[PDB]
């Protein structure tokens, strides 16, 4: 019940007694492990409310040295008496900030957590339409991009009150590449948003029907209809890939957007639901290099650069996809660092979460966190995070999925 | 109730009622998932005639069912055997034909198992009739040089007696029927494969003369009835390596590698109808990325990743540079050239999870599922550019089984 985790590279064994504090639930039973269900199923009554903010605000006043105190059976009551009377409440913003660095501290899946205690939260709850969305999600992108120089925020705009009036940022990141089916039936662009693509294009939007046109803003406030809007282009940092070996890899025409920022999740924080609240730090290479550009559902590139580098491709024992994958991971790293933009490599960033885990097991008694996500697409066992045992469990504040808007939207 | 699993690439959806004839546990409950444990408290193994019954009526209800003889004659009469024979003699013996279909199906239950699509073609040796380590020294050898077969490896498990009151207990204690020595120098480093230090020296303990290079095979040491260990060399002229060179580099083979052909784990346990098999040896044959990358660039095995980088002359100084994955590849490359051109039986890892993505659908068609645990079965290399990393796999616990034991050093009662 006490829990150890084994390091099989190093034999460290940590014990893990936060998962007690566990609230959610995982999937699994004693009779099946769900581990790599990508999404298990996994509005509130005034009894839902005040236990989930109670345990919010004990977590909260424990974490300033302040449990059972003065102000802490003060606020307790005064949020015990908020509820009561409108069937929610507000959050201070000190408690504010702290749900949402701890709902980056308790994302399971999340290698880059060692960072979370840095997070810029911009409040944008006195938010009312989508210009003004738009205006707070351009000063998000502005400070978080810094000219190259990442730096992690969240925006948080109003809570969810009666499933009504919901605020949400249709995109799923900020910034995204467009993708179009073509006549021949094959895809230009990025398959993953050929439907997103058409919701702009079927509801306003004129396209430049490009490899890489930078998406419009989908903004909905208040649960009205949602809006376009483009990014100021000087806004949007773009980084063209080149190899530092191969002169024709600048030749294929690849870039890619210096910008990571997830805008369709759900914050929970205390029992209350911020739907819209995108949040963005700086990208591990292996996103880019083996997922967008490799998965043979994206960008699919790997025939093209191993023809180019002419490997045999004829049987799959020469490992030329392996070789060209190789490659393509090597001139990301290079084009983001070449161009001064912030940009992790996977041995960098699980060497950072053993370290962030070897923290958090002192510091908090445990650290969730989920091995099918953690391991990076390529090189898993040569990363110190495959020989990792790992516990996964749900804590809360927490990030959450939510269905997307346009099967929801009451329209 | 009924059970989906996405494949993320393919949008293929599959349907598993088979979770529901599952049993045993896993490990986890639903507030927290141990899937990445490497040995949970369910996966390892001392029984009565209390539970016995049950288990064997399980085992044989369904090997009748798939000999469509449920319910006939033949099962009802074997069942009542089988309750008598318990009852008088507080276990059982398993007919001939009982205990191929208990081994086939229980590499067909492996969960991390990825080259499970031939788990039908398994050639079962029966060596129930052994009784001294000398026997089990002759039935180790002939299975060695059948699977081996001259380098066309053919799929094989021997099967020794079965547990009866723990303290008469078939074991190999070698891990595998084939591994490399390792030794601990004074100086701290280690010669030979670091994953073998412990055994190693029980051997040399038990009189083994190490020849304390990088490459030794290590002895047997084998286990009948209960009594102690006794050591034995395998022929060498049995034992079929292969001496590993890359199809582009000259300077590859200067490096001095080489490996064994036959993958045998001879430590696992294998349970049938409540009965355990302590000792059942099993063979096949490798996927490449289990040397190229397990066994030669953990950073706790042989390690070779800094010496390649260094003859390939690549940028080492910062890791951004992804020396290590380049030299892992050429690695890897050099493995299967090796095999490949020694006509020695070897799968890739593209291959390899092609074919479990194929006969995992195919279970969910004629079986109603597959148990699959996705830690184990993407590879080590490369994830993503493999079918299985896009797969949602459910991974449940079905019989029989293959199961984790005990090092029996840590258990023997020694006789002196
Ligand atoms: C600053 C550097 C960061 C890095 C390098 C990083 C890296 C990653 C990676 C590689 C994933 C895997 C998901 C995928 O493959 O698509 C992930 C997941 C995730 N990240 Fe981080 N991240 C960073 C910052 C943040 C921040 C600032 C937040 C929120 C404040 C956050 C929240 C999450 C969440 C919630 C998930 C998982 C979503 C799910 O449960 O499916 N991350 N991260
Ligand atoms: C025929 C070619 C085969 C291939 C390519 C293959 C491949 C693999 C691989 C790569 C693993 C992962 C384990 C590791 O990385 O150490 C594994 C696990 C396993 N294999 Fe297979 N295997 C084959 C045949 C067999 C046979 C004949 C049996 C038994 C009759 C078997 C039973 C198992 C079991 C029980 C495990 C799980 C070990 C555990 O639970 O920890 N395999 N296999
Ligand atoms: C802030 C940040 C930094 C970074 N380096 N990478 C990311 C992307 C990670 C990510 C991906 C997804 C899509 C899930 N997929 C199955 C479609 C959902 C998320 F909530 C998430 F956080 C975000
Ligand atoms: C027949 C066969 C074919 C193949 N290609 N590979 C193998 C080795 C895989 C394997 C490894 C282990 C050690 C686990 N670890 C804790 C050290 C245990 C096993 F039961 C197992 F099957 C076997
Ligand atoms: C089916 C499987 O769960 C799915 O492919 C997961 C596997 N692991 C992952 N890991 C990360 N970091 N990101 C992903 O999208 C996925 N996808
Ligand atoms: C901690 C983790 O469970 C452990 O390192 C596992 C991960 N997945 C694996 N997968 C395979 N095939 N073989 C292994 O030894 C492991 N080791
Ligand atoms: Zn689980």
């Amino acid at each position: 019940r006490f829990l150890k985790v084994k390091n099989w590279e190093t034999d460290v064994v940590l014990t893990d007694t936060l998962h007690l504090k566990s609230t959610l639930e995982t999937g699994c039973t004693e009779h099946i492990c769900m581990g790599s269900i990508m999404l298990p199923s996994q509005v509130r009554t005034k009894d839902q409310l005040f236990p989930l903010a109670k345990e919010f605000l004990d977590q909260y006043y424990s974490s300033i040295k302040r449990f059972g105190s003065k102000a802490h059976m003060d606020r307790l009551e005064e949020v015990n008496k908020e509820i009561e009377s409108t069937s929610t409440y507000q959050l201070k913003d000190t408690e504010l900030i702290y749900g949402a660095k701890h709902a980056w501290r308790n994302a399971s899946r999340c290698v880059g957590r060692i960072q979370w205690s840095k997070l810029q939260v911009f409040d944008a709850r006195d938010c009312t339409t989508a210009h003004g969305m738009f205006n707070y999600i351009c000063n998000h992108v502005k400070y978080a991009t810094n000219k190259g120089n990442l730096r992690s925020a969240i925006t948080i705009f109003p809570q969810r009150t009666d499933g009504k009036h919901d605020f949400r940022v249709w995109n799923s990141q900020l910034i995204r590449y467009a993708g179009y089916k073509q006549p021949d039936g094959s895809t230009l662009g990025d398959p993953a948003n050929v439907q997103f693509t058409e919701i702009c294009i079927q509801q306003g939007w004129k396209a430049p029907r490009g490899r890489f046109d930078v998406l419009p803003l989908l903004l909905q406030a208040n649960g009205n209809d949602p809006e376009l809007f483009q990014i100021p282009p000087e806004l949007v940092l773009e980084v063209p890939i080149r190899h530092p070996k191969f002169d024709w890899f600048k030749d294929l025409g690849l870039k890619w957007y210096g910008l990571p920022a997830v805008s369709n999740m759900l914050l929970e924080i205390g029992g209350l639901e911020f739907s819209a609240c995108p949040f963005s730090g700086w990208y591990m290479g292996t996103e880019i290099g083996v997922r967008d550009y490799c998965d043979n559902s994206r960008y699919n590139i790997l025939e093209e650069v191993a023809k180019k580098m002419d490997l045999d491709m004829r049987k799959t024992s020469s490992l030329w996809k392996d070789q060209a994958l190789v490659e393509i991971n090597i001139a990301v790293l290079y084009s983001f660092q070449s161009d001064k933009v912030t940009i992790v490599d996977h041995h960098s960033a699980t060497e950072s979460f053993i370290k962030h885990m070897e923290n958090e097991y002192r510091c908090r008694g445990g650290c969730p966190a989920d091995w099918v996500w953690i391991v990076p697409p390529m090189s898993g066992s040569i990363t110190p995070v495959f020989h990792q045992e790992m516990l996964n469990y749900r804590l809360t504040p927490s990030f959450e999925y939510q269905p997307d808007p346009w099967n929801t939207h009451v329209w």
